[PDB]
């Protein structure tokens, strides 16, 4: 219920959940991660180019789970 939403920098790690995210461009920065549902599911850790956003509290990215354990 509160927004995240914050670009990732060069470098920093993103993570998919492959058993919620909607498409493989769904991604959580890593504080969302580590206080989600989805760090004990499988995931895909890809590191960052620079750019995009996490979206942690985005319903239309997750098949379920959508707000870690801060945004909710
Ligand atoms: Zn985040
Ligand atoms: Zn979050
Ligand atoms: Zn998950």
């Amino acid at each position: 219920g509160s927004l995240c939403g914050r670009v990732f920098k060069v470098g920093e790690p993103t993570y998919s959940c492959r058993d919620c995210a909607v498409d493989p461009t769904c991604v959580l920065c890593m504080e969302c991660f580590l206080g989600s549902i989805h760090r004990d599911h499988r995931y895909r850790m890809t590191t960052s180019g620079g750019g995009g956003f996490c979206d942690c509290g985005d319903t239309e990215a997750w098949k379920e789970g959508p707000y870690c354990q801060k945004h909710e």
